[PDB]
């Protein structure tokens, strides 16, 4: 299992939403296309950590819902809707910008695991 502040580092993230306790992230599942599809894969992984598009509203919403999603990553920069924001803050779950596109942000994700990545 690997902390999300390490998974910020990898990616060269920044915080939108600060964790307020230590959390590990054993898997990360890739929800570039299809939200019905990354919701699939988010169901069989356990302390997920989910990599998107900050501009996939209702993707990022529902998994705000999932027991199992500890933390959000969003690529290229895309600053997400205040809806999220307040969700992340309010479920305590850490959300990550990066300015790698999702193709870089798995590269430098894989780099610490891969068998962890599924997804994509």
């Amino acid at each position: 299992g690997l902390s999300v502040e390490e998974i910020r580092e990898a990616v060269s993230g920044e915080y939108l939403i600060e964790p307020r306790e230590e959390k590990m992230v054993e898997q990360v599942v890739i929800g570039a296309m299809s939200p019905q599809s990354a919701l699939r894969y988010l169901r069989e992984a356990r302390n997920a950590a989910l990599v998107t598009g900050g501009d996939r509203s209702d993707l990022l919403l529902t998994a705000l819902e999932m027991p199992n999603v500890r933390c959000l990553i969003l690529t290229g920069n895309l600053e997400p809707v205040q809806l999220v924001l307040t969700k992340a803050e309010e479920r305590g779950v850490p959300v990550i910008l990066t300015g790698h596109d999702t193709l870089t942000a798995v590269s430098r994700l894989e780099s610490v695991f891969g068998r962890t990545r599924i997804r994509g």
